[PDB]
C-alpha cells in the first residue's frame, strides 16, 4: 500500500535481498570450502521466504565466521561477521582475533576496523571491504619488537 507522509526508513525486505547477493559474492572470492562457516545452509532459505509474504514470522540473520588467510605473515584471524535485518544500513558487527595476537594488539585491530566500516554509506556492502581492509593492514599490527630469535641446542 501507500501513505499520505513518511520520513526516512527501509524495508528490511531490501536489506535482506542484499544480505543474500553479497553471499554470492563471498563464496567466489573464497574458493576455500573451509572459509565461510554457515550455521545453517538453511539460513539463506528461510529468508527468501520472508521476501514472498508467506512467512510473516522474521527469518534468522546471515551470521557466519570468515577465516583470514593472510598471506604474510602466514597466519589465521578469525572473523566473526554478523550481518543484521539492518546492514547494511546499519553498522554491523565483527570481531577479529587469533591465537597468535595478543589482547592489546587486538583491540588495536578491531578498533581500526570498526571504524573503517563504520565509515560506509547505508545500501553498499561492507563486510566485502572488511576482508581486504584487515589483509592490507594486517601485519602493520603483527610487526612488534620482541627478540624472540636464538639459538638451539641439542
Amino acid at each position: 500500500g501507500s501513505s499520505g507522509s513518511s520520513g526516512m526508513s527501509a524495508s528490511v525486505k531490501e536489506s535482506l535481498q542484499l544480505q543474500l547477493l553479497e553471499m554470492e559474492m563471498l563464496f567466489s572470492m573464497f574458493p576455500n570450502q573451509g572459509e565461510v562457516k554457515l550455521e545453517d545452509v538453511n539460513a539463506l532459505t528461510n529468508i527468501k521466504r520472508y521476501l514472498e509474504g508467506t512467512r510473516e514470522a522474521l527469518p534468522p540473520k546471515i551470521e557466519f565466521v570468515i577465516t583470514l588467510q593472510i598471506e604474510e605473515p602466514k597466519v589465521k584471524i578469525d572473523l566473526q561477521v554478523t550481518m543484521p535485518h539492518s546492514y547494511p544500513y546499519l553498522a554491523l558487527q565483527l570481531f577479529g582475533r587469533s591465537s597468535e595476537l595478543d589482547r592489546h594488539q587486538q583491540l588495536l585491530l578491531n578498533k581500526g576496523l570498526t571504524s573503517y566500516i563504520g565509515t560506509f554509506d547505508p545500501g553498499e556492502l561492507c563486510v566485502c571491504a572488511a576482508i581486504q581492509w584487515l589483509q592490507d593492514n594486517s601485519a602493520s599490527y603483527f610487526l612488534n619488537r620482541k627478540l624472540v630469535s636464538g639459538p638451539s641446542s641439542g
